[PDB]
């Protein structure tokens, strides 16, 4: 539906904010959960308050992120496309 495309757009922009440089410079929790290549489980992102308010439908979260030039998906993990390896921190 148009409703579902609109919701996908809000989800997309919310998660793109988490992976923005502006957020990453202060988001020590997110960086501590990255693996050494920058990847995080998409299901971890799904638990964040502003995403979980919008949806609990994991297919909708994946579909929103397929549409993104900010992030890259491999299987069930997601990372910032640009220089992701610079951001991980010790757990």
């Amino acid at each position: 539906h148009h409703s579902q495309e609109l919701l996908k757009d809000y989800i997309k922009r919310q998660i793109e904010y988490y992976f923005s440089v502006d957020n990453l410079e202060r988001d020590f929790f997110l960086r501590r959960k990255m693996d050494a290549d920058g990847f995080l489980p998409i299901t971890l992102i799904a638990s964040f308050h502003r995403v979980q308010a919008l949806t609990t439908d994991i297919s909708l979260i994946f579909a929103a992120l397929k549409d993104s030039k900010v992030v890259e998906i491999v299987d069930e993990k997601v990372r910032r496309r640009e220089e992701p390896e610079k951001w991980p921190l010790p757990p």
